[PDB]
């Protein structure tokens, strides 16, 4: 099983800048509870983008995707094609942009939070991928996180 999963302003935009234009903590504990105990795979600007306390992230699997040989991420393991990282039961991606797009002929999940706010996309922006046809979606009710801002998860799944 190979699921991405990602939190998204309306726009599509999932980062800015290496980092992201948002903080949702209920975003961030749905993450946690999706992804714990299992294999995470992300980009290399993805793992930059940990505070180092949070790096590795605490119970999983951390692997980071990079294209050089001897980058080093304390913690986690490197490798240099995704098809190395997926040897569990249970496989999320968790970005960014560019691994999204990678993994996406693998996934058959896609937990996906879209959060209300404006963004419009800028040139260096991070993107969510696009689902084509063979994707069913379930959506969620709209909530509103502490933080201010309506979110709502969908659940995306195929065979
Ligand atoms: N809102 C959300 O849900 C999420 C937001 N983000 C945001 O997204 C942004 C980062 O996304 P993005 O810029 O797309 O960068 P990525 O996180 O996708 O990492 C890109 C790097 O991954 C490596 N890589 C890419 N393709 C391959 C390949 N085929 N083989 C080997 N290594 C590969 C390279 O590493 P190297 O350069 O070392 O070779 C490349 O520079 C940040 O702003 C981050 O905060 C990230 C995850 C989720
Ligand atoms: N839906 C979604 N939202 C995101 O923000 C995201 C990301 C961004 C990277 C990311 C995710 C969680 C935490 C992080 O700190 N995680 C902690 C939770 C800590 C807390 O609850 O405050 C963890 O242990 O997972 C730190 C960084 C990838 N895929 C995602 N998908
Ligand atoms: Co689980």
């Amino acid at each position: 099983m190979v699921g991405l999963i990602w939190a998204q302003a309306t726009s599509g935009v999932i980062g800015r800048g290496g980092d992201i234009p948002w903080r949702l903590p209920e975003d961030q504990a749905h993450f946690r509870e999706i992804t714990m105990g299992h294999t995470i795979v992300m980009g290399r600007r993805t793992w930059d983008s940990l505070p180092a306390k949070v790096r590795p992230l605490p119970g999983r699997r951390n692997v980071v995707l990079s294209r050089q040989a001897d980058f080093m991420a304390s913690g986690a393991e490197v490798v240099g094609s995704l098809e190395e990282a997926l040897t569990s039961p249970e496989t999320w991606v968790i970005g960014g942009g560019q691994v999204y797009a990678l993994a996406l002929p693998y996934a058959t999940r896609c937990e996906v939070t879209e959060v209300d706010i404006g963004l419009p996309r800028e040139a260096g922006d991070a993107l969510a991928p696009v689902l084509d046809e063979t994707w069913r979606g379930e959506t969620g009710e709209w909530r509103f996180s502490r933080s201010g801002l309506r979110y709502r998860l969908y659940s995306y799944h195929r065979s």
